[PDB]
Formats: C-alpha cells, sequence, structure tokens
C-alpha cells in the first residue's frame, strides 16, 4: 500500500 502511494506521489510530483 504505502509503497504504491509513495511511488505514485514521487512520479506525479515530477511529471505533470
Amino acid at each position: 500500500d504505502a509503497e504504491f502511494r509513495h511511488d505514485s506521489g514521487y512520479e506525479v510530483h515530477h511529471q505533470k
């Protein structure tokens, strides 16, 4: 769970 949230967070934080 946390891993996915963190990954998605980092990813989306960058690319937008």
